[PDB]
């Protein structure tokens, strides 16, 4: 239902920003207040508006993704093919054709995919047919012209399953991780809009999401953690030091 736009024709850091921040915002609970800390969380899930609408404007169309406002999951997303036809893909276990309708209203129901893959990284990475390095996402790098280059891969064109993985990847980072981490985001903003190379603590602060916000969520005080955690890039004892945008719903403090 609700949508925000990211404008890629004429792209600017705090436009970028802003766009992560509407994000925060909407599926936020203001009264949430995880380890004593001023990280934004996301609230219980919604049974009326479960889904948020993204689109990336570019200047010869407009691609868009669908996210689960529970947990920011990417479940779908818009483009045109070759013939100008709006078709939407969704993952079979994220949402049904009815939700889908409202969502993306501008593709009929014939034209809804169900994605052959999963949703999970590893799945997704298969697909994407990377070969250098460990073969997965992190080969592929980050930044605004990176993801500019991407939705050139499935915007008004024949799909592919490749590109649309890659896409996926990208997509995925640039958004539902820039939202969750403050850390990503500031890469992204700090070599804008170039293409930049990931790191091992950009995967790392990825696959350890719940993990940082059960830490925070049972065991911290006054942003200070009860022991030391490390997440796989060292030893962290004040929870700013994570650089949170976001935090896992995990019911309200005890
Ligand atoms: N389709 C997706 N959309 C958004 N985020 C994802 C998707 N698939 C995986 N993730 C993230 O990958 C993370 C791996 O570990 P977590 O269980 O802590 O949390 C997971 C999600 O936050």
């Amino acid at each position: 239902a609700t949508a925000y736009t990211l404008n890629l024709a004429n792209p600017s850091a705090s436009q970028y920003s802003s766009f992560l921040d509407q994000i925060r915002n909407n599926v936020r609970d203001t009264s949430l207040i995880y380890g004593g800390t001023d990280v934004e969380v996301i609230g219980a899930p919604s049974t009326t508006d479960k889904f948020l609408r993204l689109n990336f404007q570019g200047p010869r169309g407009t691609v868009s993704l669908g996210l689960r406002r529970e947990n920011l999951y990417v479940v779908a997303y818009l483009a045109m093919d070759n013939a100008n036809v709006n078709r939407a893909y969704y993952f079979k276990n994220q949402i049904t054709s009815a939700e889908l309708t409202a969502l993306f209203p501008e593709v009929v129901v014939a034209n809804q995919k169900q994605l052959e893959y999963g949703e999970d990284y590893q799945a997704i990475e298969k697909n994407a047919k990377i070969t250098t390095g460990d073969q997965s996402r992190k080969e592929l790098g980050l930044g605004i012209n990176l993801l500019i280059t991407m939705i050139d891969g499935v915007n008004k064109k024949v799909r592919v399953v490749k590109d649309e993985a890659r896409f996926l990847l990208i997509a995925i980072q640039m958004t539902a991780e820039a939202a969750r981490f403050r850390y990503i985001q500031n890469l992204v903003t700090k070599n804008f809009p170039n293409k930049f190379d990931s790191e091992n603590k950009v995967i790392q602060f990825q696959v350890s999401w719940s993990k940082i916000s059960t830490a925070i969520f049972g065991d911290c005080k006054n942003g200070v953690f009860n022991k030391d955690y490390d997440f796989g890039f060292g030893k962290v004892r004040q929870a700013k030091d994570l650089q949170m945008g976001l935090l896992k719903y995990l019911g309200r403090p005890k």
